[PDB]
């Protein structure tokens, strides 16, 4: 067994905004990214915009302060903490790529549905169909769904939805 958030409120708060993006669809992308894992799980999400959250969503390049220094255009794409106090549960997603809506570029959905698995304690995938594959690749946000080794392995660690 692994780490887990020990509540099922859970709260997310965007650090700062990649210029890539309006706002708004920054806030969808990452707002429908958790949305994935709340529709197999009980988990709830909410985004704040002031205190503490659970879960920090921050925008960085190359060294950010973590030990963990972003490395440019392409290579990683991103990264994130499992729960835990203090940087547990956070999200960096690497300023350096070109965060797009769709396939333009690196799509931000769908890295952050990957990087929001591992805040929520998902390690690496070998079913090249799983989220939480090593490896980005593009599919269409509207065809996307979790693969069957997503779900089983979330619900393994959070249990399905109620009643
Ligand atoms: O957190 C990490 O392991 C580092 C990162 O570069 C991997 C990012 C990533 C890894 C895998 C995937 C995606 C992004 C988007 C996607 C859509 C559909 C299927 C798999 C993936
Ligand atoms: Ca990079
Ligand atoms: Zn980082
Ligand atoms: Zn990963």
């Amino acid at each position: 067994m692994g780490p887990v958030w020990r509540k099922h409120y859970i709260t997310y708060r965007i650090n700062n905004y990649t210029p890539d993006m309006n706002r708004e669809d920054v806030d969808y992308a990452i707002r429908k990214a958790f949305q994935v894992w709340s529709n197999v799980t009980p988990l709830k999400f909410s985004k704040i915009n002031t205190g503490m959250a659970d879960i920090l969503v921050v925008f960085a390049r190359g060294a950010h302060g973590d030990f963990h220094a972003f490395d440019g255009k392409g290579g990683i794409l991103a990264h994130a903490f499992g729960p835990g106090s203090g940087i547990g549960g956070d999200a960096h997603f690497d300023e350096d790529e070109f965060w797009t809506t769709h396939s333009g570029g690196t799509n931000l959905f769908l890295t952050a549905v990957h990087e929001i698995g591992h805040s929520l304690g998902l390690g690496h995938s070998s079913d090249p169909k799983a989220v939480m594959f090593p490896t980005y690749k593009y599919v269409d946000i509207n065809t996307f769904r979790l693969s069957a080794d997503d779900i089983r392995g979330i619900q393994s660690l959070y249990g399905d939805p109620k009643e």
